[PDB]
Formats: structure tokens, sequence, C-alpha cells
């Protein structure tokens, strides 16, 4: 092993600490050493709190001074909800400091970097950038590409059938299965549906798990603003609801929904077209957005290319009917020389139940 | 741990021997060991000819006197093929048997134990019951129930597609995993198919993996003989061709095949009945099923349920599209308290793709 | 369990104090509010903020109510500034989970009750081992009084520490000497009798990759008849402390001291040891790593005075009446006398065998 | 990965079968391979018995007829116990042969395939050989240098010492290691030990295993013939017992001995030497030698080199005692660039002991 990446390692570790702690905040870890020795450790454990090179130098003490610090992330230099990091770190005489990449976000792009050298700070960078990399999927392709991350997530009978050929689908997967995708609800600022599920289903939408300190945002994709007006997900008080809809939606109607605190979003358009949804979803500060039913919904999103992560879930039962509605409704691809390929990230069991994930290749 | 089990793992192993040797024999080990010593070893090699004990027994000679012996398969007690190995046991001097599990048929079933009683011989039962009924699976099954070991095997893309809304399906899963489904072209008698897939393909179905022993029984799922005679099984038979069809099939067709080698059967019914074919079959010496043709084949299977095994290959693919075909096509279950639950028994990564098989309660 | 989870991250966060607290043991905390990590901490420099006090601090207002984790019962004695339990109980933290209790006997508990008696809930035993293990050697001393004593020696396959005629230098491979250079590094002094200065002439110093301090070299020398140009009296590299007896000669011990060696006189013929492990201890030394010395091995066993064994064994046979074996000296008279002791490990290094063996209760 | 040598690790597996059967006889498989098929299988079961060839070509019927044969071992061609097999495998009808390695006896090798080939037969040589070479390790080394398979075995504390400065030994490894030890009382056709190890002793060097069929020779190495008269060895009665001695040996003693079963061989030289003792050892058929012997034995056999391997079993306990007798004693190297390197074999704990097994390179 070696000692530069001894420390970048312990960096990541602590970085770990903050997971599902840090909201729209990333994970981050600091550690500074001093005469070989480590004096301060430190990780991004609340959003609106402390940064990890915060906690790092404070803990330090008086042994900043001359030291080197190893960082998960390129130090912020703005001053947003927290005072910058390059600040702290050059005002406390850190000699060198050792980052694991630069922070994507387009005010700090390379400028905590700049902010430290032009101090005289020796900044070295790409130590376990791979694993630095793996820390904040989400949060770094919202950076980089201005769009929300994309989950798309279904159950399905082995024979790939989502319910019987009369719409009945009570039990398909496990109990185990169900509570393991709440998880979703929690690593995703947004939880996406188009109304069918509302209408069908009228589900709560709405995280059901232990750590329950900010409900995920809600979207509702309405075309026509048909959603009934008794629904959960309007009368609930519970969470942020957004709909999308068209012109085509009835003015007084649209009127009374935000008199509940709903948020309509008018789309200029004839048919919600999922890529301006996402740019408007980004827009507002949703990083993440798990799309969870409408096989027509993941259509669109299948065919428009709009997906970072899939998500199956395999029941060991066959529901077989020539009519049963399968896993991907809507347009789909004419031939196979141009259906996109994926790759399986993971293949794990869940109870009686079998769970698939892949990713755009 | 134990020499017993030592001996009968042996005796399995020996069995394993005449895999794929045998035809409808099942696979049989047995080993003679006198004073502590090994000395006689025997597994059944060749349909029709010497069983596992005839050349154990005859290899131990003198030693058979006062020894032991391992037998994974009850001894037979009739007259098939070969005298009955009990009476061969009984005159051998053998004072002890050590019997794996009994025999499957119900009327043969105890036959031979009862006789090596009545001679005074200690007949011990179920050392590694378990993996002598691996060794046979499909025999056992057979004898046991009556009727044929069916697997039904298919491929489709992760969304269960088995081809694009317009029929294109050129390229699903990777050409290792068409590769890994060859082996069943080998362990089953029978290959099924529908007339679909005859004339859209015009597949050989023909096992091709090195071992090349003898042409795995061809049957076609026809009604009204539409399968295009211009091609396939038809031209150049290099193995056996059955084809079920139904009364409306034809008059110089069905004796116009009959002109190769092809079998035609012909059902009373209008509607090929599933059910009715696994008997015809069972009667024809046929003890296991390889059902690869169409969704609807697969659906009547299904509905039937007649099935032990079900074999997905899934590709890292999404084809989708309402109307693009799925798995299991036809009846298939309303309700989904009707909709029989089976157990995942092996996932295994192939290539790229997946392979699950599951099997029913 | 979430509970060993947070002891578990605590007792990592521990480590990464090694070496670096001098005589304080290592010790971890984790605060946490709300199922959510707001506070970690460890001991890092010898007399600054114990962990309780880093984890602590950081929580900041997330303390009160909070639960936290910590591997040693939080101080409770009155020094310059408040002991760790009474800063525990000023925090406003509700529930604390000790893995072990203080090996004093005189403050065992004493942490415990101080915060009980305050309304604070209490939890001990979670992963008590491990707490165990991270302070192994520094618990022996604080409970028997005695330093931790390692006893290493190489030898040839059938018990040789080298040939009869005294060549030894490379009987195990660079590797399994590369290995034993890790217990330099562990222990906080270096032990051998003159004979091994005078054999080898060896630094006796650690030369692992980091080494921010090198370890007290200890010989035992009756007669101070050590040789004056020795590197352990000349390299300067590391602190050197002899222990003679009356039969030194006062002017080569004044040499010696100008050079910054440390002599102890014993008051006795012979150099007992017993008493310089008494000596060491009041010298604050808590571990000794004892090589060099058939003689000396043989002393530390027949005083049974060893905490631990490791022998590396070479492929190699060395024959030899006259062939110096591992442990010279008295032995036990009887194999009833002999006192069993029991394997720890068994690992292979190189060529090499190395064996570790403890002795049991 | 090939069927060509499958067909030969079962005619391994096939030959593993008569382990401990065999007696003098090499342990060997043959398989029949007709037309792609397992049709005959055999392994040399018995001593004096039939050979592998023999079972396996029965076995095969009239399916041997322009068949394949894998064999482990060169078919002989000599007329010993049973006739030629190579003679067999011609008349059989057999085109093709795979032999895995030659026989060993000169004079008595290479024939066998000659034999063969010069009746049309392909005959291919190599295929597992390594694997082959291991199944008969003791007998090819015998073959092919005409001395015995020596191993040296030795039971000691960690500390190298077979016993206290008392010369007590009252069980130094347990008793599971001490039947782990009759194994090899088993599988070497003799036992030797110093007249030492008698007159302090008294063992009987007999064999407690269960089918102990023959008790191996038991050698005893006594230069001037001091051997007790009366002990478990001389009058036992119950296996032969050979004694090598010298010149200085009573001849009066020497005839009483004689008249008890004793048979001696009287050395003319002043010291016996090893050499000597392992040429008239081969010379009288024992292939193989369990040295136990005593310290000064051992160092006899290490200094000369007459070792194929050697086994210790090592305590977890400490004797100690600069008096107490070592492993090997004797003359030993001088240097330890004179010491010949072993190689570690295998390593396995038994019951609390450890047993080291190693060779030389
Ligand atoms: N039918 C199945 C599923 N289907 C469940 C529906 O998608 C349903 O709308 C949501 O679970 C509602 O969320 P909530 O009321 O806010 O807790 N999901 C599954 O994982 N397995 C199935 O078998
Ligand atoms: N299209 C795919 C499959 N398609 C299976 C079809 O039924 C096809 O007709 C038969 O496999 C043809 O057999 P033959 O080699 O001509 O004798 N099966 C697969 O495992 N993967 C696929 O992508
Ligand atoms: N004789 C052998 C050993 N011998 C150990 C002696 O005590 C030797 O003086 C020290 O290891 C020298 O240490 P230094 O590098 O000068 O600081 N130790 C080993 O690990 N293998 C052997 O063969
Ligand atoms: N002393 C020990 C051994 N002692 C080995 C001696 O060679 C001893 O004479 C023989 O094992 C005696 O066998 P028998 O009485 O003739 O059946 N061997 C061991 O493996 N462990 C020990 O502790
Ligand atoms: N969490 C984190 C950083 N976060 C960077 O700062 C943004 C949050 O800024 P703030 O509004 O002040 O909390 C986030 O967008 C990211 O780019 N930087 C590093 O200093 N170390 C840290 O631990
Ligand atoms: N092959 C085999 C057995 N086969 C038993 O006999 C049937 C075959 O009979 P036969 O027509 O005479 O070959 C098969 O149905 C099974 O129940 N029995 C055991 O004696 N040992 C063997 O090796
Ligand atoms: N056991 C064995 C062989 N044994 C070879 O024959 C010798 C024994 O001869 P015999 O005295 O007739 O049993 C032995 O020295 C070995 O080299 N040869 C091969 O034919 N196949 C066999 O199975
Ligand atoms: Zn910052
Ligand atoms: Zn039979
Ligand atoms: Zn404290
Ligand atoms: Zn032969």
């Amino acid at each position: 092993g070696s000692m530069e990446e001894y420390y970048m390692k312990l960096a990541l570790d602590l970085a770990k600490q903050g997971e599902g702690q840090t909201e729209s905040n990333p994970l981050v870890g600091a550690v500074v050493v001093k005469d070989g020795q480590i004096v301060g450790m430190g990780a991004h454990l609340k959003y609106g709190e402390a940064h990890a090179e915060v906690h790092a130098i404070h803990m330090a003490g008086a042994h900043a001074e001359g030291a080197d610090i190893y960082v998960t992330l390129e130090p912020c230099s703005h001053y947003g909800k927290t005072p910058p990091c390059a600040e702290l770190i050059i005002n406390s005489g850190i000699k060198r400091v050792f980052v694991a990449m630069r922070d994507p976000n387009p005010l700090v792009a390379g400028r905590g970097i700049s902010m430290m050298k032009e101090a005289g700070i020796e900044v070295r960078e790409g130590i376990l950038a791979d694993q630095a990399e793996r820390l904040n999927e989400k949060f770094l392709h919202f950076m980089r590409t201005g769009l929300p991350y994309v989950t798309l997530k279904a159950a399905a009978s082995l024979d790939g059938k989502i319910a019987t050929s009369t719409g009945d689908s009570k039990w398909i997967t496990s109990e185990a299965a169900r509570q393991d995708a709440q998880q979703y609800r929690k690593t995703h600022q947004s939880i996406l549906v188009g109304v069918g599920t509302v209408k069908a289903d009228n589900p709560s939408l709405t995280c059901r798990l232990p750590n329950v300190t900010k409900q995920p945002v809600r979207v509702i994709l309405d075309t026509v603003l048909s959603i009934p007006e008794d629904a959960k997900v309007i009368c609930d008080q519970i969470a942020p609801t957004w709909i999308f809809t068209t012109a085509r939606a009835d003015e007084e109607k649209k009127k009374r929904l935000s008199a509940f605190g709903v948020n309509i979003f008018t789309l200029e358009t004839e048919r919600i077209q999922i890529p301006d949804v996402l740019k408007i979803l980004a827009e507002e500060g949703i990083m993440s957005v798990y799309v969870e039913g409408g096989s027509a919904v993941h259509g669109s999103f299948v065919k428009e290319g709009c997906f970072q992560e899939i998500i199956f879930y395999f029941a060991p039962k066959l529901i077989g009917g020539t009519h049963a509605p399968s896993l991907i409704s809507g347009e789909g691809f004419q031939s196979m020389k141009d259906v996109p390929l994926l790759q399986f990230t993971d293949i794990t069991q869940i109870g009686r139940d079998i769970k698939l994930t892949a990713k755009p290749t």
C-alpha cells in the first residue's frame, strides 16, 4: 500500500459516514496530517452545516500549521451556505493539500484549486479519483450535465408482465422487494409518476422508512390535467407535489389545485416531452429523480435515453396473457440495430425475488 | 467422512461415466468391498447391455463372497435385457447391500429389496439418497409420474421482449448464451417447437455441441400442416421429426410428408392439447422434452401447468414497445391469486446476459 | 445491528491514533442523533483531547438527547480539566454505549455510575473483544503492572538457531525477517543479551517505511563486557539501556554514559528477568520484544514471563550435537511440568513458516 | 480441457481406488474408449491379481475391437505374477494407446511401448504424466534408484526438544497426532530405529491400524549388537526384525538371536553407513523405510542426504534445557552456505499439534 493513498482512503471512509444526511450537498471527507501523524479528521455530516475541512482543521488544532490535508473533493471557493473551505485551508497555514477530484459544481469548478495555489499552497490531485467518483454519482452527474440523475424502477413477473390481462397486480413481488424499493425513496430528491398511476393506485408516493427528515418531491406527469382532485398526492399535505401539464389543462381546475399547494408547470407543447421535464426539475433544484410508475412513462424515458439506472424486480411467477401489460409500453425500437446496449451492474436476490440493475453503456 | 458414504460416492461417480450412452436407461454405479478392500467397480455404460452390478460382481470374482456392495439404484428383479441383478447378488454370496434409493416405477419398486431380504442379505437404504436423485432426475420423473420431464427455454430482452414490434430479433442474447443453451439439446430426448417458429426462422433443432451420439427427436406442433415442406427437418432429416396435427390437416400432405420419414400424429380435437401430446410421447418412450417454440406454445404448457423447469436468458437490452412480442402469449392467468408460485433455483451470468432458472413448488 | 455498526466505527476511529499516543490508550467515539452520525472522535496526540472531547465538540448542538459510543470507559477523575464522563453529562447525551471498563481495578465502573447517576442510560459489552484487542499490550501492562512480552526466534526446521560454529547469518528468508520487523513497531522496547551484540552487532532498529519513533534497545550484560564500538552504543539511532551488576567497571559505565547509554545496576549476582521487567515498567515501558538470547529466552520461559511466542522456521536442517538450540538454560525436568501453550496462528511467509503460540490458563 | 486428458484423469482416479491393496505393485488404472464412449474401466485392486488393462478390456467386451485405451502406466510385457497386458492390448483389436508414463524398471521398461508399436498400435504417451508420478511416488523412486524411498519422522516440542534433560518423553504430542503417525507404519514396508531407541523404550514398532494385514519389517541399527536380549522386537514374533551390525558384534550373541528369527547383517566398516544399509534393504525387496530412529540416526540420514521426505510433529510446548536432546544430532553442517534447502510440502494441524512435512529440492 501507499501512504498518500492510505490518507485519501481514510478520507473516503470518513465521507461514507454522512451518507444520507447531507441532502443536496455531496459526501466529503478530510484528514489532516502533521509530522506524519493524523491530527484531524472530518466529514460533511449535515446539510447546511460545517464541511469536512472545517471539522478536520478545527480538530487539527495548532498542528494545522504547516501540515498536509487530504480531501475527497476540491475545497469549495464560494460564499454560499458555508464559508469557503479554500480560505479556511490557507488561513490555517496548511502547507500542501491533496484533492481526489475537482468539484464539477459550476460555482467551484477548478476555482478552489486556483485560490489555494495563488496563495502558495501546493495542490495535488488524482489520488483515488475512481472511488471519489463512486462516492457521489448523482451529485456529479447533475453538476456535469445540468440534468437530474434518473433511475427507472419496475416490478414484474418472470415472463415480463406487470399485471394480468384484467389489471390484477395485488401481489407480484414479495414484501421484502417492496421494502427494498423504499430505499430509493430516500436516495432520490423526487419520485416521478404518470397520472395513470394516481388514478389507478392513488398512491401516497411518500417514504415509509425510519429516518424521516425530508420527504421527496412527488412529480406527476398529467398531459390534460385529469388527476382526481381528491387524490392523496393532492390532499395529504405530507409532501411537495409538482404536476406537469399542457395548455389543454383546465384553467379553473388548475387554479383549484394550486390552492392546495400543488405547483403546476405548464409546458408549451402538446405532448409532455420528457427532456423538457428534466431540465425544469434541474432548474428548480431537483438533482435526482426516481421514476416509479407508468410503463408508458418508462417508455418515454427509455425512448429518449433519459435514464442513468434501470432497476427491475422479477418474481418467480408467470402471468402470461397476450393482452397482459408488459414492462415497457409506448413507441419502442423498430429493429435490434437501434436498441441501445446496457450492462448489468448488480444481480442480487431479495426474498424469493431477483433484482437486476443495469446502466447505459 | 463415513467410509460407507465414500463407497456410495465412488459408485455415484462411476455411474456418471455412462452419461449420454445409456439412452432411456438410468445411470447406475456399483462397488464391491471385501474385508475393507475395493474388489469390484461397475457402471451402466451401454443401453441394453450389462448393468453396473454385473460388471462389478464379475470383476470382484471370489471376493464377492461375504462382501458388501453399494449401488446407486435398487438392483433389478425382473427380466428386461439382463437377468435380475438381485439374483446375481444373492448367488454371488454377497452378505450386505447398500442402496441409495429405490426403483422409480411403482410396480417394480421394492421388489428387488424383498428378494434380497428373502435370501438373508442385509439391505441398508438412504445413503447419499439425494445425490442419487439428481443423477437421474428426468428418468425418476418419467417412471414416477408417467410423463416426460418438461423444460421450457426462452430468451428475451430485459423488458421481456422476444423481438421488436416489427418482428426483428436478430440480436438479443450473446452468442455465449446461445451456446450455453445447446447443452439442453443433449440432455433431452426431444426438442419441441411450433410451426410458427419453423416458417419464421426455419431452425435445424439439432445438437451442435461436440457430442453427436443421436439426434434429439424434433417435435413440431402444427394445426392444419401449414409447415413449409420446402425447408427444415423435412429436407434432409438429420434426425427424427414428429408432427402433431388436427383432423383437418389436409390429406395429400399428411401422406406426403410420411414419404420422407416424418411421423405424423393426428389428434382428435380441433385444438392441439398439450396434455395429450406429452402422453403420446410418453407412449413413444420419450422421457424428456425441451420446449423452445413460440410464446404461444410456452403459454399452453404454462397454462396447462405441464413443466418442471423454466430457463430464461435475459440480455441487457431494452426493446420496448406495445405489441412487441412478449415471452409467453395466449390465455394466461386473469387473477393474481391464480398465478402458480415458482422458486428460483439458479442465477448465472453468462457472457453479458443473465440466466434465470425456476422450478415449480 | 446499528449498535455494532457505531461501535465498529468508533473502533476504526481509535486506530487512526496508533503510535501517536505514547502511554495513553487508543480510544474511539461517535455521537449519534436521530439516527444520524453527528460526531466522531479519537485520541490522536499524547496529552491532548480525549476521543469524547472531539466527538462531542463536533456534534455541537446535536449532542443534546444524542447517543454516544465509546470504546473505553469515559475517564472520571478530576484533573486540570473535567473528566470525559462529566463532559457527556453536560452535553445532554441520554445514552452511552461502552465497549469495556477501565483496566485499573480502582477506576473500573467509576465513569459508568457517574453517568447513570445523572440519569443517563449506560450499556456495556458491545464489541468488548475487539476493544480488548485494540489495546492488548496497554491493557496487560495496566492489569499486571509488568510489560507485555513477546519472545521471538528464528530457527532451522530442527530447532537450531545457528550451526555448531555459530554461523547463523540468515537461517530465515528476507520476507521472514521483514515480517519480524513489524514487532519492532508494535513494542516500546527491543531486548537481547550481550551475547547477541558480541556475535551479531545488530542495530535492533525499526526500519519500516514509516517510523515516527524508535523502540528502546535493552541489553542484558552482567559484567558490562559489551564492545564499546557496537552499533547499539555508537549509531545514536535509538535509546540504549543496559542492565549490569556490581561486577561492572565504573570507568566503563562513565564512558558509556557519555555516549547517552542508560545503565541500570542490579544488586544481585545474576540478572533476574522479573527484576528487569519490574524496572522497565517503572520507566514506563509497557511492551518488550525479546529476540536474541537462547539463554535469555530460557529465563523468560522458566520464569513464565512471556505473553506470546513467535517462531520462524526455515525449510532447512542444520545438524550438530553442538549446534545451539532455541531455549537453553535449565528447562523443565518432567513432561508434566512443562506448561501447555496453544497455537494462535500459523502462516507461511516466503518459503518459511511462522508459528505463534500463547500460554493457556 | 480436452477429452484426451479427461479419460486419463479418470484412469488415474480409478487407479487411486487400489491404494493400500497394491502392496509392492503400483496403482494403475485403465479406461477403454470405443467410438467416443467409455466401454471399459479397470484398476489394480489386489496384489498378485489382475492388472488394470485386464479388468478394463474384459468389461469392454466386443467394444474393444478398434478402440482406444488410456493407461496410467506402460503396459507390462514381462511374465511376473500375471502375463503381458501389452500382449492383451494387441490381441484385443485395440488400435491406439495412451500411456501416461513409461515403466521405471530400466530393463523391463521401454519394451511395452515397443512390443505394442510393433503390432501397428499408435502409442501416444505423456498425458498427465505429472499426476501419474505422484500416484506411485515411492515405487518409482525405488525402481529408478534401486534404493528404498526414505521418510524421516520426528515428534518434538516447539523448541526442538524430543525429551527433557532427564530423558523423560512421556508424550510430547497428542494421541491424535500419534495416530496420524501410525498411517505411515502402514504405507512403508519397514520401520527403522537405532538400538538407543530400543534399550530406552523397548517399543514393538508394530502397526496398530484396522486391517493390519502384513506388519512392516523392523530394522535396528546396532553398532556393537548391544540390543537387549529381551525386547518386544527380539521376542514379540509379531513382525520380522532385521539388525545391522559391524565386526565388533559378539559371535555368540549373534547366533542366539538368529535362532529367534532375527536376520542379522554384518557390515565390514567401523561405523554403520546409511548408504550401505539402504543398499542391503533394497536388495531384500524393501522399497520404503519409515525412519523415526533417534536424533543420531536422523543426523546420519540428513548428513548423507539419504531421505526423500521429512515429517515433524510439533507440540504447543516448550521443554527447554541446554542438555535436553534435540531433533537432529550428529555432525551436522558447519556453515549456513553448506546447509541444504528443503521445501515445505504440507502444513496441517492435528488436534493441538502441528504437522510439518518437507522435501529436499
Ligand atoms: N404491484 C407491485 C408494486 N406496485 C406497487 C404500485 O406501484 C404502488 O403504486 C406503489 O407501491 C404505491 O406506493 P405507496 O402507496 O406510496 O406506499 N411494486 C412492487 O415492488 N411489487 C409489486 O408486486
Ligand atoms: N433469437 C434468439 C434465440 N432464438 C431462438 C429461436 O427459436 C431459433 O429459431 C432457434 O434457436 C434456432 O435453432 P438452430 O441453431 O437454427 O437449430 N435464442 C436465444 O437463446 N437467443 C436469441 O437471441
Ligand atoms: N539469525 C536470524 C535472526 N537473528 C536475530 C538476531 O537477533 C539478529 O541480531 C537481529 O535480527 C539483527 O537485527 P538488525 O537488522 O541488525 O536490526 N533473525 C531472523 O529473523 N532470522 C535469522 O535467520
Ligand atoms: N514420544 C513420542 C513419540 N515417540 C516415538 C518413539 O519412536 C516411540 O518409540 C514409538 O512411537 C513407540 O511406538 P510403539 O510403542 O512401538 O507402538 N512419537 C510421537 O509421535 N510423539 C511422542 O510424544
Ligand atoms: N460538502 C462539501 C463541499 N461542497 C461543495 O459546496 C456546495 C455546498 O456549499 P455550501 O452552500 O457552502 O454548503 C456543493 O454544491 C459542493 O459543490 N465542498 C468541500 O468544501 N467540502 C465539503 O464537505
Ligand atoms: N440400469 C440399471 C438398472 N436399471 C433398472 O432397469 C430398467 C432397465 O432394465 P433392463 O431393460 O434389463 O436394462 C430401468 O428401467 C431401471 O429401473 N438397475 C440396476 O440394476 N442397475 C443398472 O445398472
Ligand atoms: N499393476 C500394474 C502393472 N504393474 C507393473 O508390473 C509389476 C507387477 O507385475 P505382476 O508381478 O505380474 O503383478 C510392477 O513391478 C509394475 O511395474 N503394470 C500394468 O501392467 N498395469 C497394472 O495394473
Ligand atoms: Zn467547503
Ligand atoms: Zn440390473
Ligand atoms: Zn476522557
Ligand atoms: Zn500388466
